[PDB]
């Protein structure tokens, strides 16, 4: 008589976004963190909460302590980690949990340790009907419609990239690194001491963090700007405080997104952003490169500096032989390509034969994740 | 009223060509490789197939794994050899073989535990009404208009000669040698890792045959060429592979061709093919050497590199009293001469009284084409 | 007055061996390794060198960067490959190459644009009165005693094999794959983030090099291995890390050394290390085929895992005819059978005659070492 | 108590025999082949000669090219031919050849350009006292004991039959045939293909060459024989190759020395063998037919397949009027006939007067051999 749907979590590390499927754009959106009160309180009459989770912590986050629950793509914390979900599936899209499966994404190459422990919170706590995990990287490529190319995904906690033919996965030139959004906030509050300022608190680090969004870009020819930013004046930018105060940065504009294409900078040896693109696409076959080349996808929220598509563009050329043509497609809501394209995988007419049914978690559940998803 | 024809389908190992009789040249030419996949897929909205059979393995070679059911004349996988059969009726001469007899080729000096299969197929499976099996080498003589002569036939996997002197053949006189284009490939392979370049994988063979036929020509003097050819740079061509880099190959271009001449090279112990012509011609009576001597006929695929006319006429003179002139016949052609010699056949007047009928083979069916083809 | 000796430099690709004729044991083992710093410093009253060569650089490695100067067997940087040899001359053997004459290894199917950068190396800076350079595999034999037999090498960077019946080699049979340590080492780092634990940079891969060579051993039946190892526990060993932690290694025991038998866990398609052998013998002549059954050498240092002659034996047997035996040689000192057949063969009394010597060079000297040494 | 013992070499075309006089058995039987290697070798260690001769070479065959000093009867390589000679005299028989006197067979209707040179060597190179060449057929009438009946003689490379009256011979009658045991082994290798198995090689003939006497036999009638083996499976038997595998022969079994008895089948016409005694007998005397039909001599490797009394006396009762009786004479010792007649010969009282003497060389040596032995 009625129908039903599936929930779509991109759970992410940093931000998570849940939603119904056969929509195009997420319903709630909010940061993941979680906050305790770290003083004793006078008052009485008042009635005052021992947990703040989501926007709330957001808004009184002058008297908590922020803890996130998830670092660089793997859950440390369990118990913090289970109201984070509580807080999504009743205080925000306002549905039980009993008769809708439910949807996850999750990084390439992580312990298998934590797969099976996603499996038991989900079948036990809320006990879902049904529950698939699947690579964030690859529902990337279907809200573009194609199904050629290498994505590079870049969040706040990994950097993958992955490449697929044509109906096909390539697993043997799958690669990460540990460098994302997290790192170049924390070198943005080590280089803003130059000018006298000072953020140490895990308060302030939310406000280190809105200036990057708002104010940094990424330069088509660095050595040249350094000379030009240095002599005249007209790339500096003011910012306003919460407190009242106004502060203005010169050359750190485009100094923290350099990180990305030189990670040298943050004492770590690796190759940047560039040249892992080039090494992942060399480790595939032969007659496979030409189409690779013509079609690179990006996605993620680190991507959406601006101007980072022509940089993209040139480093690629002075590597690759010129006979082929480089183009790098960016979307331009590419900041919710991951959440878009699992909609549209759950809404296909045959994916319905690969839910993990709450039968077959009976007999080997814990290990089951595994060889059906694999 | 209405007349029937006939498929004529010159098998080969290494390419098949269709068409029909009366025409001037084949309908369908295609290789004949099977490709399968090799990896698990993880996109789900796409129509992948099982198994590509002909033109359409070689555009998605680069996750397949080709093989080729005949291998030295005989074939040994029959499940995938049924496929080609099956692609040829229905996806290229779109024609239902139920009412068109159909004639076919074999090499001599094969075991007739062969023949015997090839009758159990198309008298089972596709129930044709008559067929017919010929030998490759005396097809090629009907094009010319001649029957006086001795032929060369170089396919891809055999190399045989039969002499014929005037309306008949000496069937004690038939050589055979197993050296053909599939070992010439294998041997540029092994010296192209002088330069650094190395291919190994099976996809990665079709790209150095492209390079055989594309570059390669044989010498009129071997010795006085790697003089000149060491000396000097004249000789140097570059060839652009399909991923864009460059190469270039020096006294590689007519090394490969030579091992025809000098079959040491390969670890074989053989006369070359210059010489198994003149061993031919010895085995028959004295009064037939003199014509045989004005008429030599190519034919095959191989045959086909510039140069090799001029080359064979200098060796046989050498070989032969100095008497006689000795001449070289080989038609621009010659490629297509085994199947334009099978659509002449199929059309004379006098040939419809040699078909194997339905009714034959239902008394001594697996045994009736060694004594009716004799 | 005094008497000479002559230099073995068994060169190799991830160690060095050097030492004099005559002798049963190298006399100076050390990994071959260029490292340089990534910092500044701050220290003035320091001696801080600017690179470091050989087991120096093994004890700094935590502010270095490592390099190998010879990948897959071809060596790629000559500034740093000269470094290597004048630190072997001087500072291990502290003997002045001026009067004695050396010998080298090089792995076979290479390009002779490498053997001619040797001569010239050797010839102009150190100006060696002579030397030669020989095949891997064959020196190997001589360590044996013995004249009849397929000897498999299988280094760090090459596999290959070639047979021998009496006295003669054939060079039609000689195979190649590029799997070897190398491959086997960054495997395990892949499946090492099963369960935690991340190695990333080139100091910390070292590391993992270590437990390979420490507790990886071969299953004599695979697939009857994992289900006894996920039943119990009684596989589980533990290791203990520099830094002070403890790790625990289960099934990954045994699943890094099988991609040797199964090399289609590493994404390349190719025959094993059994069924390579097979395919070498299969390519000799029909009577030299039993003797060379009856005698398999093996050598190098990835030969080394304990429980290899079991396993290599039962795949053999399945697939050779059941009438002859199959025997597996494998001496306890494999891992220095290379260098002390080169012992051997230096001190031959008719080996004297085949040394390159300086007047040689000095007409055609790049181009000599291809024909003497063929 | 002294006598000059004799060394009777009975040459042929194909196994060469030594002995000496008045023994029962050849001393020394090998096959005469000379063989040289085909590659260049790595060893230095080795004494590695550069020719093998007699059975040395058929122990080594898988590295060497053998070739036949002699065919059909006529030597036509001499230095090869003079190795022959100096490896019986010295390393087999350990016998100077400086005070014995040699005898010699040789085929009738030969040139005398031959006999020329055999003189030539035997009385310049070894100097021997004195030398005697003799018919093959006469000697093997010796061992028999008898003076009255025609031999057939029947070796590798020709065929012959002399009839003898009494104490006198027709040179008249004298025929001969090109068809011996070679070319029923290149006949049994162009048939062996029907069921797969290919022998091209020099090398494999001799394995070819082996099966043939030790499978075959002379079947009694021809055509009942296909009809039963056609249908059942009595007939076939199993032979093993060296190198393990097995194979089986069916019809084959007695289609090889069929050919002997229908020359048609190799392309030749001329009589069969049985039809070359009849012959032969017809050109004699009308008073003669009577004894030569009731002693018929049968000798040579050849007439050893079991059955063939059987069929020859069949073949000839056909022929020949049914009043007299027909009987062939087989002893089981005829491989041997021809050399123990020439034991008897040179022990004889009355021989020794018919030696050609080193002083009857000094004047007409080369032309003596002629007259002498007319
Ligand atoms: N406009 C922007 N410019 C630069 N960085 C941005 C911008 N918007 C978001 N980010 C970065 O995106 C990061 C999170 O990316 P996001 O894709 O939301 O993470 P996830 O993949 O876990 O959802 C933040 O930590 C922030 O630094
Ligand atoms: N232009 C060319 N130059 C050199 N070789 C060629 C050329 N065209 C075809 N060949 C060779 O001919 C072979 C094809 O022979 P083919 O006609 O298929 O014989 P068959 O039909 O008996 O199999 C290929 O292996 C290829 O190497
Ligand atoms: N005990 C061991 N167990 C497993 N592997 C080993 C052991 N000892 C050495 N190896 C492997 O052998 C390799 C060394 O090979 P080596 O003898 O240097 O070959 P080459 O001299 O040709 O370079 C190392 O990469 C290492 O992985
Ligand atoms: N048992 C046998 N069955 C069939 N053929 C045989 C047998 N023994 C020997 N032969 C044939 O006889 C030949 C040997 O003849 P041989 O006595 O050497 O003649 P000659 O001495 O004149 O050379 C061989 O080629 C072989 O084929
Ligand atoms: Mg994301
Ligand atoms: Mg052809
Ligand atoms: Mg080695
Ligand atoms: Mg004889």
């Amino acid at each position: 008589e009625e129908e039903i749907a599936a929930l779509v979590i991109d759970n992410g590390s940093g931000m998570c976004k849940a939603g119904f499927a056969g929509d195009d754009a997420p319903r709630a959106v909010f940061p993941s963190i979680v906050g305790r009160p770290r003083h004793q309180g006078v008052m009485v009459g008042m009635g005052q909460k021992d947990s703040y989770v989501g926007d709330e912590a957001q808004s009184k986050r002058g008297i908590l302590t922020l803890k996130y629950p998830i670092e660089h793509g793997i859950v440390t914390n369990w118990d913090d980690m289970e109201k984070i979900w509580h807080h999504t599936f009743y205080n925000e899209l306002r549905v039980a949990p009993e008769e809708h499966p439910v949807l996850l994404t999750e990084a390439p190459l992580n312990p298998k340790a934590n797969r099976e422990k996603m499996t038991q919170i989900m079948f036990e706590t809320f006990n879902t009907p049904a529950m698939y995990v699947a690579i964030q990287a690859v529902l990337s490529l279907y809200a573009s419609g194609r199904t050629t190319g290498i994505v590079m995904d870049s969040g706040d906690g990994v950097t993958h990239t992955v490449p697929i033919y044509e109906g096909y996965a390539l697993p043997h030139a799958i690669l990460r690194l540990d460098l994302a959004g997290r790192d170049l906030t924390d070198y943005l509050m080590k280089i803003l001491t130059e000018r006298g300022y000072s953020f140490t608190t895990t308060a302030e680090r939310e406000i280190v963090r809105d200036i990057k969004e708002k104010l940094c870009y990424v330069a088509l020819d660095f050595e040249q700007e350094m000379a030009t930013a240095a002599s005249s004046s007209s790339l500096e930018k003011s910012y306003e405080l919460p407190d009242g105060q106004v502060i203005t940065i010169g050359n750190e504009r485009f100094r923290c997104p350099e990180a990305l294409f030189q990670p040298s900078f943050l004492g770590m040896e690796s190759c940047g952003i560039h040249e892992t693109t080039f090494n992942s696409i060399m480790k595939c076959d032969v007659d496979i490169r030409k189409d690779l080349y013509a079609n690179t996808v990006l996605s993620g929220g680190t991507t959406m500096y601006p101007g980072i598509a022509d940089r993209m563009q040139k480093e690629i050329t002075a590597l690759a032989p010129s006979t082929m043509k480089i183009k790098i497609i960016a979307p331009p809501e590419r900041k919710y390509s991951v959440w878009i394209g699992g909609s549209i995988l759950a809404s296909l007419s045959t994916f319905q034969q690969m839910w993990i049914s709450k039968q077959e978690y009976d007999e080997s559940g814990p290990s089951i994740v595994h060889r059906k998803c694999f």
